[PDB]
């Protein structure tokens, strides 16, 4: 769930503030994404939504889970490692990946001030 | 999620019809509930329905789980005992339990055919 990928990103950069840091970045970091990604960050995010389309089509996701952003998985910070659980169900277990490699993808891009709430109708 | 109960019930009682036998009986084992349940089968509609009530007011299911009818959780069928996962968190494990000890009852509860599509209205 969403609120387990925030607790993510404080894991693998501890001090970022998530929401507040990667939420409408560059084309893909936030509610779409379309366009060319603007840099390896938003690459990133890319990557994380294909990810949770890819997930749906699970047939795993498509009777146990409604909602990606909504469903509970279960993993563990340890440190700044991240690890998800392997008694997680399947659809969990996919979807857990996809927030744990975006996090980890996060931690090694550079970020770019400027592509903060860029022009999505204008950019992408 | 409900497709996991539908399958714990297939468990404990081994070719039934989940949706076809228990939806639609009495007044609690379906949509709603209100009245004075019929019979004990409908008293475990009942109490499965006040599970899910008490669920939500749990903490780590209040803020953090959408819906409780939605949320996927980890669990197990041997032969004809189900097993609820301990890499559950307190709201998965509290789903789990409430799904349990429902197909656990309704594995044990006589059932009335008289009961099956009583009228609501009418009778509760
Ligand atoms: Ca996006
Ligand atoms: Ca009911
Ligand atoms: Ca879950």
């Amino acid at each position: 769930a969403l609120w387990q990928f925030r607790s993510m990103i404080k894991c693998a950069i501890p001090g970022s503030h998530p929401l507040m840091d990667f939420n409408n970045y560059g084309c893909y970091c936030g509610l779409g994404g379309s366009g060319t990604p603007v840099d390896e960050l938003d690459r990133c995010c890319e990557t994380h939504d294909n990810c949770y389309r890819d997930a749906k089509n699970l047939d795993s996701c498509k009777v146990l889970v409604d909602n990606p952003y909504t469903e509970s998985y279960s993993y563990s910070c340890s440190n700044t490692e991240i690890t998800c659980n392997s008694k997680n169900n399947a659809c969990e277990a996919f979807i857990c990946n996809c927030d744990r490699n975006a996090a980890i993808c996060f931690s090694k891009a550079p970020y770019n001030k400027e592509h903060k709430n860029l022009d999505t109708k204008k950019y992408c």
